């Protein structure tokens, strides 16, 4: 599923991320943007051999199982294929557990280099409420 960017909004809203570990909306969306542009479906191999899964490009080594990544671990206990669906409920309880790991959403690399410190509230502009 290619999510539109308020539609997008809408469901990391409803799944309770606006706000969650501090970060609005707009941090969420503006990292989807970047890491998947909103592709339920991305996927991507990373250099060391793990691979990063759907809209928030949750990556193998540490949380979830896709049976290719070695020494890994799948601490949001899932397959990374369910991370692929066109319902992000998934990818939202796991990016829950990510931003909470003691980094906060430096975790993607992504937003730090193109949404940090950046007008993230631009990327729910006109977004309905």
């Amino acid at each position: 599923k290619v999510f539109g960017r308020c539609e997008l909004a809408a469901a990391m809203k409803r799944h309770g991320l606006d706000n969650y570990r501090g970060y609005s909306l707009g941090n969420w969306v503006c990292a989807a943007k970047f890491e998947s542009n909103f592709n339920t479906q991305a996927t991507n191999r990373n250099t060391d051999g793990s691979t990063d899964y759907g809209i928030l490009q949750i990556n193998s080594r540490w949380w979830c199982n896709d049976g290719r990544t070695p020494g890994s671990r799948n601490l949001c206990n899932i397959p990374c294929s369910a991370l692929l669906s066109s319902d992000i409920t998934a990818s939202v309880n796991c990016a829950k557990k990510i931003v909470s790991d003691g980094n906060g959403m430096n975790a993607w690399v992504a937003w730090r280099n193109r949404c940090k410190g950046t007008d993230v509230q631009a990327w729910i502009r006109g977004c309905r409420l």
